[PDB]
């Protein structure tokens, strides 16, 4: 089965949320970051940059939370996808991992970037329940996890963005979220 | 041909580098960021977050430099790839856009992150000429572009990382790099 390498209150929880959504079994392997386990040869053979999360699926190893989400989404897919359908999913995962996370969590750029990001998301989320339309997808795990960390880590709220606020509330109340990030 | 939306001294040059490596033509369209053209309705209809680069491939539009690189790499592949082969490339593109760029360019984390990132890259690059092995790939465009920007923006060098220094020197001398980032 999939082995997920993670640590307490790390991005491995985002992978656990998607595994809960997909109803897939997995082994959780704790990596003791406080004691430097991630900086030793055994973990560096899984991720040479010593970061969690990572997965092992047999002899295959993979790191970067965004690449793990895309991999799990592809493996679970029932209808074959083309380069354009994968590209739109990749776009949102890259956005969550760079443009969005940076604009919200980098103090030097937050005042300018955060309102613009949320204003753009408000327009999108006001027209459809999920980022890609009527159906929940891996994009909502990627983008939604970053947004859900705003109240948790910055003590900020989405009161000025009602569609964003309702979207994040809807994700937080999903049983799969409550069994992972929300636990 | 692909339309590439870019701006002076921006990440659109990374896409232009890869298009030149693939010997593909493209129609370059400047977006005047200094005059707020990226915040006007025509550009917001391409990228709702008002960032360059973006591409149009016929009626298909795509934003996030990393997603564009993955899309062009998929489109230019002659041998069909499975989820694991795509995942390894996705891993490096996410790394370049998050872990690597943040660890090098965010002042508050640079002291701890930068030597760790460079030491890991030094070990990989000391064993093979390119990140994935013997052959140059889209991963070298993604990672190499970020590393090439280190001397320019931070006034730092790779004197203590000789394989990183020789790898970057090699990339900067490539004709496709000179026709794009080096132009
Ligand atoms: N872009 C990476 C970031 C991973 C990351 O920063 N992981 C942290 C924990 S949340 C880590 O392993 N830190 C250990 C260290 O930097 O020494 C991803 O999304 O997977
Ligand atoms: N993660 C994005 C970042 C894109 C980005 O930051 N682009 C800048 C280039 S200057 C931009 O368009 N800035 C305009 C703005 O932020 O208003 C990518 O890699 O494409």
């Amino acid at each position: 089965m999939i082995k997920l390498y993670g640590a307490p209150q790390s991005r491995a929880s985002i992978i656990q949320w998607y595994l809960e959504e997909l109803s897939l079994p997995y082994e959780f392997v704790n990596v003791n970051l406080k004691e430097g386990e991630h900086r030793q040869a055994p973990y560096l053979a899984i991720n040479p940059f010593g970061k969690v999360p990572a997965i092992a699926d047999g002899n295959f190893h993979l790191w970067e939370s965004g690449a793990i989400l895309l991999y799990l989404a592809e493996k679970a897919s029932t209808i074959p996808a083309d380069a354009q359908a994968r590209a739109l999913v990749n776009q949102w995962i890259l956005f969550a991992n760079s443009t969005l996370a940076n604009g919200l969590f980098i103090e030097a750029v937050r005042e300018k970037e955060m309102p613009r990001l949320l204003q753009s998301l408000e327009k999108i989320l006001g027209r459809s329940p999920f980022i890609l339309g009527e159906k929940f997808s891996v994009v909502d795990v990627a983008v939604g996890s970053i947004l859900a960390y705003v109240p948790i880590m910055l003590k900020l709220n989405f009161d000025d963005y009602p569609a964003v606020a309702a979207y994040v509330q809807g994700l937080v109340q999903r049983p799969a979220f409550q069994a992972s990030i929300g636990a």
